[PDB]
């Protein structure tokens, strides 16, 4: 009967537009190459001003260079002209009665204490330590550097996709609404120029560049390389996301120690001791290309064909038995 | 005959079930993400004494703002106050015998050679070198930092999957005995608590702190995301490996140089030239995800069923034969 | 008829012929890993001169611990003896006609304005600014270090497939020509070498080192692991490329700031502001693994026999039509 091949048409018509647009949109015709290869060259612009210093690039950024992570120094604890030797801790958690609560047991580690208990003030009583004399006060309350917040990162980033060696670059003027020298990234009005403004930065994060200041943190700032390298070179496109890494028992917040040494013309060592509280920014490059091959299209082909061939049975045995 | 299909139907059960296990075994039903997208911030704790001197984390970290490589200093060799000048370099494959053999053909890649042989000392005669004088003396034998052993490495890992836009941290407060202060990393007893000690790290990687603090030495702490994104958030879990980097013509170990400068109120500059054995620790994320998938389900079943279909015919063929 | 079979056992020949090849080339067999987990050491050997002084390790390369992205300085620009206070900035862009200009709206991004407009030199009228003073003349030509050309990059290079579990290193004396202490890379002569020329990597990257140690810039050092887990552990072998990245509104070159801080035995801070133009070094390890697998042999397996299945009923088609 001619309607048989009629329903066996429609079969073929029907589950195979279905198959076909199934396996079309996933790019199952496609092999990817998911190990970009990026380079990262960052470059903050600004100046602020904390207590009545100024401080410039080379003052409250570190690394220097312009890697993939560094750190805007908002806030900072200063302790100067500390020198080797002997003082009783301030921290309170040392706090001791007599030279009996001193000894190596107590606090493994922590600093290197003498062995006596001394008296830090007459408030306090604390085990006498050997080291950076006098000790932190971390506790203090101190100002944040608010210019800050206007400072401006400069993303260059290179990337290639190595299984496919296609190389290119997010510098792309034809993108850009405005010049490069002056635009200002905008995830809408500019979402290619590389400029971005820290604080604009902590606000796509969801973060308040108060708090943020205060207690420091970890910024990730997200480019992804979601790229069909069977279309235009035109069309592979970064697109830029950005997120707060340190989220969040543990203190939020992020803070390291560094100091600047000095020598005395007698020969004597002091240095002034920083804790440095600010917001560390993370490059992360993620991408993957995909770009036609032979074998997935045959492996899916086959797929398709054998899927296709016993979804008609099987239709064809729901039809009948109704 | 019936026995046919009782031949068949036992064909397909227990070929089925080998290939469906098989099959279902390799989650070849999922597609994987193998692209991690990690972020690293690492926090070292502790002081030791070297020589007659304290050493803090502004002292024997470097770098400061607890990147996922960062090296504590256990040995150095310290040459105290060199200014810019001529000296003979104090190295003996610089001996000279005459004026001659210290042309610029001699060592090209080494120091600059001024052209004349001078007396470094009584028993050694070498080429003279504009540069930092004196020079250095690298032949020498130093202490080691021994309470770096006692030091505790504390590892904040956020993490993300890219193609499922799975994110997570390492501060898992349930899955940890112990509070997250106080905990310390054990790979049977406490398997998830972020802080690791730096003696334990080096045990982990089969080393002995003597000699790996004495020459130096680069160890990973290897942090692995393994996960099935198909099952509960619950299961996507971390898991630790330690493993020493530098293994091992070449001398074993691992040092850097660096310079503390000062400068004199007459306005002459002289520094510190430091040379530094310690262990660096490089923070290794791996991590692959697997979710299911429609397209990879779909080719695995085209692939079971045609090789089912096959393997039957096979086996009748072996069967009916014999 | 018996032609019939043997028009058929022609059409499986040679499509199962093509077939076969055409999987058998791509590896279809195998599963890939490419996450590589790398770990790179590196280490710069060399002096060099600039003005009339001597650069060494120590003095040249940033940072110092042989990361896998370091910069050899080769030109900057010195600013001695700054000091915080007010003074005319230098930069013409300031450049004011009265104190009504030198507002906060103007320059938001720009250093600290004070709100006067005052005279830099007789020819020039600028805002004055409070920071270090004085300002720095980025304008002026100065030397580059020409040595740094001869300066000698070491890179031990550790890599692991995690998915196999297969690492390996990048030290392989077996594979040399030469000594490992004494070779140099060559991409003929001594490929396995580990120990590059700074001016041989710029030329591998097509870049005249004078030009480049002028405007700085960043080359690539790539490592690549493409690897066959199927051969002998002999067979997985790195190769070395280069590339230039940052190639190229925006002007070329690479520098960055950075000061050496002074103070005063009176207690006074003062510094020393860098402006350091190098050659950034980045080592790009990339490699992808393959190893042969049940799963992608069984999927590969169907595809090849139903592909071929339908190709002998096409090309019976084309055939018998004509
Ligand atoms: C580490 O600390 C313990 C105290 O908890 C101490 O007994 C031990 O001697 C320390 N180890 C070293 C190498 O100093
Ligand atoms: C950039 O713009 C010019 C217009 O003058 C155009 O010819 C060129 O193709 C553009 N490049 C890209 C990558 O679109
Ligand atoms: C160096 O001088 C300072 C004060 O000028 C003094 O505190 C210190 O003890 C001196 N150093 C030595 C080793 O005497
Ligand atoms: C590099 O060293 C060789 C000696 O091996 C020397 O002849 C050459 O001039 C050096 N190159 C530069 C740029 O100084
Ligand atoms: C953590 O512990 C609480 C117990 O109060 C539990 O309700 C919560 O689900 C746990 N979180 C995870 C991720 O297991
Ligand atoms: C600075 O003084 C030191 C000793 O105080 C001396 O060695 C040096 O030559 C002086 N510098 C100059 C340029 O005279
Ligand atoms: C940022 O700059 C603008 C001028 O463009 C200024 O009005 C604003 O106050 C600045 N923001 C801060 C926090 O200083
Ligand atoms: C290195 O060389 C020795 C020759 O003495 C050889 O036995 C060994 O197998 C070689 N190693 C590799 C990895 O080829
Ligand atoms: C410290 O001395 C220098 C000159 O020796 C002087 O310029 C400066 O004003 C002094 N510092 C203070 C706070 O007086
Ligand atoms: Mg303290
Ligand atoms: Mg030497
Ligand atoms: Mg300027
Ligand atoms: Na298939």
């Amino acid at each position: 009967w001619t309607i048989g091949i009629i329903n066996r048409v429609v079969q073929l018509l029907i589950i195979s537009y279905f198959v076909g647009w199934v396996f079309l949109h996933e790019k199952a015709y496609q092999v990817r190459d998911t190990a970009i290869e990026s380079s990262v060259v960052t470059k903050v612009k600004g100046s602020g001003l904390y207590a009545n210093r100024v401080m410039d690039v080379s003052d409250y950024v570190t690394p220097p260079q312009g890697t993939s992570v560094f750190v805007i120094i908002t806030k900072m604890i200063v302790t100067e002209n500390q020198m080797q030797g002997f003082c009783p801790e301030s921290e309170e958690k040392y706090r001791c009665v007599s030279d009996s609560q001193c000894g190596p047991e107590r606090l493994p580690g922590g600093g290197i204490l003498t062995g006596r208990c001394v008296n830090y003030s007459s408030v306090l009583r604390t085990c006498e330590i050997q080291g950076w004399c006098p000790t932190e006060v971390d506790t203090v309350e101190t100002p944040i550097m608010m210019e800050a917040e206007n400072f401006t990162i400069f993303i260059k980033n290179s990337i290639r996709f190595p299984l496919f060696n296609f190389e290119k670059g997010n510098l792309l003027p034809n993108l850009t609404a405005r010049d490069m020298k002056t635009c200002r990234f905008h995830p809408d009005k500019d979402p290619f120029c590389p400029i971005l403004r820290v604080g604009d930065v902590v606000k796509f994060a969801g973060q308040d560049f108060a708090k943020l200041a205060r207690t420091g943190g970890v910024l990730g700032i997200k480019i992804g390389w979601v790229c069909d390298l069977d279309k235009a070179w035109d069309q592979c496109i970064p697109k830029y996301s950005f997120t707060r890494l340190d989220s969040v028992s543990v203190s939020p917040g992020y803070n390291f120690r560094f100091a600047k040494y000095y020598k005395m013309e007698n020969g004597s060592e002091y240095r002034t001791l920083l804790k440095a509280f600010g917001i560390r920014f993370d490059v992360l490059v993620y991408g993957n290309a995909g770009k036609f091959n032979i074998i997935p299209t045959i492996i899916s082909s086959v797929a398709a064909f054998t899927s296709v061939g016993v979804g008609t049975v099987l239709c064809d045995i729901i039809l009948l038995n109704f």
